[PDB]
């Protein structure tokens, strides 16, 4: 196909314009995905209750915090219990020299009259809405995950609709789905309406993610494809930063949701400009649209010479492609070749373990610190040198051990994550956010590795299973967060270990750099 490219120009004008308007899209989903950091903050609540809450009630000579502790009983954590009230006023309690011993789990009672929210830095969370607490509190991770499936069952479709219909095509209505999902996202009225449309809108992120890259290869020169790859792959670094700067002034839920949904009707709108893939077009049979296609980018870069072109050139030049179709080829014939099975094992682990552990971590940084924003920010800010340090290892020092030590650092930044007291919030900080740049380069080490492992035919089958396996994990990913009920240390514990483990397996692959 190459020639084609160079005669219209494999690096022009077109593909810098191409590139700029496909990574500030990957920017704005980055913050559709990380958005329930934010929509979904859980803040500190309590139950309501008449001497705290009743506004039309006498006043009293007592403070806020006589009339609290008069009111909802301590929990565990040296504070007012979130799922408990007393029955009745304990003005016993009033005095210092009052003791545990003088009240009774029969004096109490659940928040009856509903709950009471801070609203001091978020003025409204999907949370505080449908009361996603205390009993409920299941409700959020399952949120998560469903958006997550959303993402699985979404790719899973992709392919077919992809190949059938076109690039471009499926990913126009790509993006008007996830405009328009995210709109109703944003004003669903019960808690199952929201839970339906932010499933759909994932069914559509999976599409724009999928269609991106691929539309960008089919016109990228071989000489420049590792780095819009690489480019590709910044855009979800900018999009944590993204995410951070537009949560940080938008504080209201409903808002927020709609703030970052509203982008997507323009992205579909520039999408009717691009062109379809020309390959796309040759190999399903139509090579005079492909010409007009070919003769709209050299349009762009200037490229007068494409003057050359006709029908016959392209069905003569890229027969190749099209013979593509002799040689199908099946996920289960990774397993039956007995040198490719073990190769398959690690290999999926490694992407499952990308998965499960970036989504379980980075949708719950208000357990990793005291600030989200800052956290949000630096989780972007430290993924881009690690990405690029990636690149640069993967080069020196070749695959395997780059992405041994990549996911070692990972796992045991997380483990590590355990034993560091609470009371040290920074050092927690610190070492989450190392922990996450490791997952990160990590991604990288295993993309560029995963191509590499297999035969040229099997290659494909192999990318797509590793890619079905992290966005598999990325369901099992929050829910893991649900054994939180057993102290916080065991989810890190889970997350620090999944790592570990995988990267000790990806020590057992062979080498693949040339040697
Ligand atoms: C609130 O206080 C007023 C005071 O007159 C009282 O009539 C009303 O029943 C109270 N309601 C609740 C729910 O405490
Ligand atoms: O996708 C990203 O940009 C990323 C990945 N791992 C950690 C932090 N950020």
């Amino acid at each position: 196909f190459s020639e084609l490219l160079d005669l219209v120009g494999g690096l022009g004008r077109f593909q810098v314009l191409q590139t700029m308007a496909l990574m500030v899209s990957i920017m704005w989903l980055c913050t559709q995905s990380m958005l329930e950091n934010f929509s979904a903050a859980v803040p500190s609540h309590r139950c309501w209750a008449p001497l705290l809450d009743n506004s039309t009630a006498v006043s009293t000579s007592l403070s806020p915090e006589a009339l609290l502790a008069i009111s909802i009983p301590p929990g565990p954590n040296q504070r007012p219990h979130q799922c408990r009230r007393f029955r009745q006023p304990q003005w016993q309690l009033l005095d210092p020299n009052a003791t545990a011993t003088s009240w009774s789990e029969a004096d109490t009672e659940p928040c009856v009259d509903g709950w009471v929210y801070d609203r001091s830095i978020f003025t409204s969370t999907i949370v505080a809405k449908w009361n996603l607490v205390c009993d409920s509190h299941a409700l959020k991770p399952m949120a998560q995950s469903i958006y997550l499936a959303g993402i699985l069952v979404g790719a899973a479709a992709c392919g077919p609709a992809s190949d059938r219909f076109g690039r471009r095509l499926v990913l126009t209505w790509s993006y008007l789905q996830m405009a328009v999902m995210g709109t109703a996202a944003a004003f669903a009225p019960a808690f199952p309406v929201y839970c339906l449309f932010r499933f759909l809108l994932a069914f559509a992120v999976a599409g724009v993610m999928m269609n991106t890259g691929t539309l960008l290869m089919e016109w990228t020169a071989a000489r420049a494809r590792p780095l819009v790859m690489t480019l590709n792959s910044l855009g979800f670094s900018f999009g944590h930063g993204l995410t951070a700067a537009v949560a940080y002034g938008v504080r209201d839920w409903t808002l927020l949701q709609l703030v970052v949904s509203v982008p997507f009707f323009l992205c579909f709108l520039y999408s009717w400009w691009l062109p379809e893939s020309a390959r796309w077009l040759i190999i399903k049979g139509k090579p005079d649209q492909a010409l007009q296609e070919l003769r709209k980018v050299a349009r762009i870069n200037g490229h007068k010479e494409a003057k050359n072109l006709t029908i016959e050139v392209l069905m003569s030049s890229v027969k190749e492609e099209v013979a593509s179709a002799k040689e199908p080829r099946s996920v289960l014939d990774l397993f039956c070749v007995p040198g490719l099975r073990f190769r398959t094992c690690i290999s999926t682990l490694c992407w499952f373990a990308f998965g499960f552990t970036f989504f379980g971590l980075a949708l719950d940084l208000q357990a990793l610190g005291s600030n989200i924003f800052l956290l949000q920010m630096f989780i972007g800010v430290v993924d881009i040198p690690a990405k690029m340090g990636a690149l640069l290892l993967l080069s020196h020092l070749g695959r395997r051990p780059t992405l041994a030590a990549s996911l070692l650092l990972a796992g045991l930044c997380i483990l590590a994550n355990t034993l560091v007291p609470h009371e040290m919030g920074a050092l927690r900080s610190a070492l989450a956010v190392l922990g996450l740049g490791g997952v990160g380069a990590a991604f990288t080490c295993i993309t560029i590795y995963s191509s590499e492992l297999f035969p040229t035919v099997l290659r494909m089958t192999a990318v797509g299973l590793g890619q079905m396996a992290a966005r598999g994990g990325a369901i099992l990913g929050p829910l893991v967060r649900l054994l939180g009920v057993h102290g916080p240390w065991l989810p890190l514990l889970v997350y620090g270990t999944v790592p570990v483990l995988s990267g000790l397996a990806a020590l057992l692959l062979p080498e693949t750099q040339s040697l």
